[PDB]
């Protein structure tokens, strides 16, 4: 099993480095289990955002194969566009020829892009979620017998305490304590599982829960959120879907998610973000209201900071265990 060290940025997201090109051109990635394409900004990029970034130069790579098919990647937080290219992609010490998007326009991905220090996004989703039918990196690696299992694991960094690791091809007991519980996927192409969701007396039976490394909140159905916030002494920021609270607000609830197999809780300490700068003793909730057609929670970064997670393509399941507080 190889692994990629995960560095914290502002206790809100984390990044890992990988390389694209036969000359070791190094890039910082958001590692996103909710998307299925890899992209890097190109030397051909003519946007303000690209100015600050590590850029990909295919002319300097002898393993570069031209594709040139045009493509737009639309995310909830914005859009990037360019064209497909193929080159050798190196993750940890493993590599494979791989198809990815060479990005020439990032103006539709502002203000996210220029505000953060990542260069690109490396998707870790399922094939049918990809534009252009790209087999996921971990599936290809397994198929090429470079790893033991078509699986990867997230041991997330904890700001001012330890680094994290993305591990490819196998599970390591050092990352977690207690039992590891596998939850079957309820969807063909999302890392989504079925859990009963409880927050106080508010309950949602057999909710869709998407375990997602690229989202820096817990998302909650908007009706469920409105019920949670009733008489909670929290205040919404003008123009933005964020709520502010005293950090030691005694009413802040604990999320409890349950299956047949297990029980996962998320206490206020994991979903609060200190904002001492805005005022003393104030926190933002890392919780946003979001309605999917079917009632869904996204168990983002705040969930994965507490819980070590195993993404298993072969067994179409997500393993969940309490992350070790330190290595
Ligand atoms: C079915 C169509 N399709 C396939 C096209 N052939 C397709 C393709 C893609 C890439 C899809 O994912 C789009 C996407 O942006 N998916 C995101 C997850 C998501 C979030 C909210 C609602 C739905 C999904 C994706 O994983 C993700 O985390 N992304 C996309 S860019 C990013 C910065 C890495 C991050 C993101 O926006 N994060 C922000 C975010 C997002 C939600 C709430 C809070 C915050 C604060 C930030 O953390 C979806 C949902 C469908
Ligand atoms: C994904 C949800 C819901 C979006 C939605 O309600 N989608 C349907 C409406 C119709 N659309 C307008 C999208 C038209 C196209 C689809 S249509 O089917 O109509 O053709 C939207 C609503 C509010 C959005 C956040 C805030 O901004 C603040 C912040 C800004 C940064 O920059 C990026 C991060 C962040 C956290 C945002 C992320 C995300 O983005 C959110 C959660
Ligand atoms: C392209 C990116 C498109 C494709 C699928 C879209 C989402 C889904 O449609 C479900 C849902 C419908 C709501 O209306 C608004 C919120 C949400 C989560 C959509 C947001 C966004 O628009 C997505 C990610």
């Amino acid at each position: 099993n190889d692994n990629i060290e995960l560095v914290d940025f502002q206790n809100i997201m984390f990044y890992g480095d990988a390389e694209v090109g036969d000359n070791q051109q190094p890039f910082t990635f958001i590692l996103d289990t909710g998307s299925a394409n890899l992209w890097v900004p190109s030397v051909k990029c003519t946007t303000a955002g690209c100015l600050t970034k590590h850029l990909y130069d295919s002319s300097k790579s002898r393993t570069y194969e031209k594709d040139g098919t045009k493509v737009e990647m639309n995310y909830v937080s914005g859009t990037v566009s360019g064209f497909f290219s193929k080159d050798l992609v190196t993750v940890g010490n493993l590599s494979l020829p791989y198809k990815f998007i060479e990005v020439i326009d990032t103006n539709g991905f502002e203000p996210t892009y220029t505000a953060s220090t990542f260069d690109g996004i490396l998707g870790l989703g399922w094939k049918d979620l990809s534009i252009g039918s790209v087999d996921p990196i971990v599936v290809e690696l397994k198929n090429q017998n470079k790893i033991e299992n078509a699986l990867f694991t997230f041991y997330l960094p904890v700001h001012d305490k330890h680094t994290g690791f993305l591990t490819i091809g196998g599970i390591e007991e050092r990352f977690y304590e207690g039992p590891l519980t596998y939850e079957k996927l309820n969807h063909d192409l999302y890392w989504q599982i079925t859990l009963d969701a409880h927050v106080g007396n508010i309950m949602l039976e057999k909710a869709n829960c998407i375990v997602d490394s690229g989202t820096s909140a817990i998302t909650v159905p908007t009706d469920f959120l409105n019920k949670m916030l009733q008489n909670l002494d929290v205040i919404k920021v003008p123009f933005l879907p964020f709520y502010v609270t005293l950090c030691n607000n005694s009413k802040l609830p604990t999320f409890e998610f349950t299956s047949e197999n297990g029980k996962y809780t998320l206490e206020p300490e994991y979903y609060l973000q200190h904002i001492e700068d805005v005022g003393p003793g104030l926190c933002m909730l890392n919780i946003i209201g979001l309605d999917f057609p079917v009632p869904t929670f996204i168990l983002g970064d705040p969930f994965m900071r507490k819980y070590f997670t195993v993404f298993d393509y072969d067994n179409q399941s997500v393993g969940i265990a309490l992350a070790k507080k330190n290595l």
